[PDB]
């Protein structure tokens, strides 16, 4: 079976806390003696399209922030703003702080999101950073501050923090340094996701997965040139395939014995002839939220 | 957005341990002073279709089992068999034992699976118990002993423990009392999943989700009688809808303002006219692994 798989969320669950100002409550990430939070937690019903966070923050003091690590309360003994996040220092170092680091991920990469509310984790699922810098998340009211992450052996690489929902229902956020992924800003102005694209690299990885899985109905005897493939990719709103992408697919190509431009050839057929009522792994859609790394991780065997 | 969402896995991750006999290693669940394990961990290359677990176990002693809670080692000071599981008593009570209980779930219900290897959790995803008593999991070698579960407030309800892969690639296992879900047994005899069925109740819940989500292209002005619907359900290999199923859908029906047999009427149209190149929530398939409870949990708002 091939399922969208999220990383075990324990190491992240222990870092989720609640942060509150006025009647505004959202989630924060508690690492060591710091708690990170979308800075919009300091906005008020008035300014939502003209928030001067600079101005709004200087009018705040440490006791202006209530931080709850569950039943317990943490004391804010210092604060600062970093890009679109607030870094709150507290008099207690989270005892469950895992080994971790901050990474700014690239479009096409995937990560696990731990959807949280009032500082309480409620669900975890896998996402991909869309070429248009948004993510197809599942978030309800009270979800900002929820984080995205990957776990390699013991390091929790934090990638993302949730900040907002766009008009199409997709989500935008920042890395843990507070810089937004994409041309978005944390203010209620009316902004919109740019047009998105299908992630070519991932679909191909997926096809390799399908074959490693034992399916190969879509394969054919043809081959294509990178450039000829990109002419079709453009017609079907797929990202242009590059030599770097072909190289990344080397391991998989080897393991299955199917050359990359061959697998491409198959993909160009799929895109032209449709799936004609057939399925791959279990889908009727060309799945693009599985990276080459995700496929090796999950099909590491016969 | 509407995503297959797994429960936060932390409370379960802390109970995963490794258990070994001979050259056979698989995962076990460590609650208090007990560790549960598929009993097949005691088989040998010889008997795989004629294993007499009774006989195989009496020939075993406590030191016959090495249990590793990560770096640490636990000492087996007593053992017993319960149906298809072994209950290993150890001289240490797991300090991370969460509030929990054992539940035997019914077909159509969903749960989260924490895929584990050598006692180390590697991924979590949501599954449903298929009407045919198998699950469409994603398991590689070394995955038996991985558990399925649900979390309500603080209680981790353990449902499932993985034991085997069937010929079609689907999985079979037992509840935590060691009784298999389905007519399967823990021996290499050649068995096969019975024919499966689509879970009608869940699809309907999903449609309600789609509407709560803002989509409603599939709705129509028609209505149907339970019996008339079941005549179509049978042609399309769907489970017969019952009055109990209609009642369970009450809350959702109310919230959306669409009567159950009306929503049915829409479903019978979908099944007859196909989706004609359209999508629901994001699928081109009528999704049946979301229960009414899953939909309320995830669309609890506007
Ligand atoms: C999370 C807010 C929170 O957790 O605290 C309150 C309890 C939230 C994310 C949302 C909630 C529903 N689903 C989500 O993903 N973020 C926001 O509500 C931001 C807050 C912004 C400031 C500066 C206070 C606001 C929005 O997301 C709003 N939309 C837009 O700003 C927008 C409009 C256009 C056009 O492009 N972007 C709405 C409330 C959705
Ligand atoms: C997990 C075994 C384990 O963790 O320990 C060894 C390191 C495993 C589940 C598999 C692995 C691949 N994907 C999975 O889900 N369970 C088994 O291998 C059982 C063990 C059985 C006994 C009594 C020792 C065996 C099987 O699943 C085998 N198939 C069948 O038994 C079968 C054939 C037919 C027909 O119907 N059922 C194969 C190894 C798949």
């Amino acid at each position: 079976g091939f399922r969208k798989m999220a990383f075990p969320s324990g190491k992240v669950e222990g870092c989720m806390v609640q942060v509150t100002c006025g009647t505004t409550t959202l989630n924060g990430l508690w690492l060591d003696d710091t708690v990170y939070c979308p800075r919009h937690v300091i906005c008020t019903a008035e300014d939502m399209l003209n928030p001067n966070y600079e101005d709004l923050l200087i009018r705040k003091s440490n006791h202006s922030f209530l931080v709850q690590a569950g039943n317990v309360q943490l004391r804010v003994i210092g604060h600062s703003m970093q890009n679109c996040l607030l870094r709150l220092k507290v008099d207690t170092s989270n005892p469950k702080t895992p080994k971790y680091k901050f990474v700014r991920i690239q479009p096409g990469q995937t990560f696990s999101v731990l959807a949280c509310y009032n500082g309480s984790p409620s669900g975890v699922y896998q996402c991909a950073m869309r070429p248009n810098h948004t993510i197809k998340g599942s978030f309800l009211n009270g979800s900002c501050g929820s984080v995205g992450f990957n776990i390699d052996y013991d390091c929790v690489s934090f990638c993302y923090m949730h900040h907002m929902e766009l008009p199409t229902g997709v989500h935008a956020g920042t890395d843990l340094e507070g810089k937004f992924y994409g041309p978005f800003v944390d203010r209620q102005t009316a902004q919109a996701a740019g047009t998105d694209t299908t992630i070519t690299l991932n679909v191909l990885a997926w096809l390799y997965a399908a074959v490693i899985n034992g399916d190969r109905w879509f394969l054919n005897r043809f081959t294509t040139t990178l450039n000829d493939f990109n002419l079709v990719a453009m017609k079907y709103n797929y990202e242009p395939l590059t030599q770097d992408h072909v190289d990344i697919l080397g391991p998989l190509s080897a393991q299955t014995g199917i050359a990359v431009l061959d697998m491409c050839a198959a993909l160009k057929e799929l895109l032209q002839n449709g799936m004609n009522g057939r399925t791959i792994l279990g889908s009727t859609i060309l799945e693009d939220e599985f990276t080459p790394f995700d496929v090796v991780r999950q099909c590491s065997g016969v």
